[PDB]
């Protein structure tokens, strides 16, 4: 039903999904000269990331992104509640165009963004249930840029895109070290209250966006940008530009878990 572009595109989401028009939405542009340092923000502590179970993980092209199911044995230990892993997925732009990430830092987008989705199992029994509640979800956002060499960790995912080119196709991915999908310096991140960046746009996410970026090769990017289709069959249409436009900060506070010399905040 909903899409990024067209009649049912993002500019029209509010006409079908009211919350998409609300005022504490995601993604946002994080301007470091406006964040507030919070010395009490804990280390994230991803648990079980190195070994996401022993069974093959499902990889699904759902027409809007490619999504990897994750076992609830993985969870984050440094949050207000116990948030267990449910899935991760990606947002990107398109070959020959700039951008592709959802969040921006100091008004600069990167080529793609990885979202690892967790939900509060202390309070709820499923991802879908938690997705509609206040701080029901905790999503980790990793901005992805292009580096000089192939990133093996991301390759564990990218090497399977050709198996799920059509919307709704699925394939299997052997467990791999998920920690390697994360950038360096896990201790430097931003934290704010936001929402799902796709319809229904529920304001249920406690967001964590890392300060440092992960890097994939130029070739891995082109592969991410032009393999999957948004269609179930012919004619085929490439799944591209699946990132939502920036949403107004609307006076929310963005907190930083770190501070350094020359930080634009004190
Ligand atoms: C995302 O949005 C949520 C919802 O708005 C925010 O949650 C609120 O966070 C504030 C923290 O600033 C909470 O208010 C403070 O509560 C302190 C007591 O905390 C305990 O008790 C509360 C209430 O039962 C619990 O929610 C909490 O978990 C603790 O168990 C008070 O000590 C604070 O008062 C002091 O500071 C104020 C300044 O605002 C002074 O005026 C007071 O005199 C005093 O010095 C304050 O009341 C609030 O309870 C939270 N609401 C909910 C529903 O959780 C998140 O902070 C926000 N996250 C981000 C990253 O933006
Ligand atoms: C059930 C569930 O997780 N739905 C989501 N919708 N958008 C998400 S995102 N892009 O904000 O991570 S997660
Ligand atoms: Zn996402």
């Amino acid at each position: 039903h909903w899409t990024y572009e067209g009649p049912h595109g993002q500019d029209h989401w509010p006409a079908s999904y009211p919350e998409c028009g609300n005022n504490a939405q995601s993604p946002i542009d994080i301007q470091t000269d406006s964040v507030t340092f919070d010395p009490d923000l804990p280390a994230l502590q991803p648990h079980g990331y190195d070994q996401p179970g022993t069974e093959p993980l499902d990889l699904h092209n759902n027409g809007h992104t490619v999504q990897l199911s994750l076992p609830s044995t993985l969870y984050l230990g440094g949050l207000p509640r116990k948030y267990v892993a449910a899935q991760l997925h990606l947002h990107w732009g398109q070959k020959g165009s700039p951008g592709g990430s959802e969040h921006q830092i100091n008004s600069e987008a990167t080529f793609a963004e990885l979202h690892i989705v967790h939900y509060d199992s202390d309070s709820y029994d499923s991802l879908s249930e938690a997705a509609e509640r206040p701080q029901g979800l905790a999503v980790l956002g990793i901005l992805i840029e292009v580096g000089e060499t192939k990133n093996i960790a991301y390759e564990h995912i990218l090497s399977h895109l050709h198996e799920v080119r059509h919307k709704d196709q699925k394939t299997s991915v052997p467990p791999f070290n998920l920690r390697e999908l994360l950038p360096k310096q896990l201790g430097q991140y931003f934290r704010y209250n936001g929402s799902l960046t796709t319809p229904p746009c529920y304001q249920s996410v406690l967001w964590t966006v890392f300060y440092r970026r992960s890097q994939i090769s130029m070739e891995q990017l082109e592969k991410l940008q032009g393999t999957l289709f948004s269609t179930e069959e012919e004619p085929s249409k490439l799944l591209v530009q699946n990132y939502r436009a920036l949403q107004p900060l609307n006076q929310r506070m963005v907190f930083a878990s770190f501070i350094q010399a020359g930080s634009s905040y004190t």
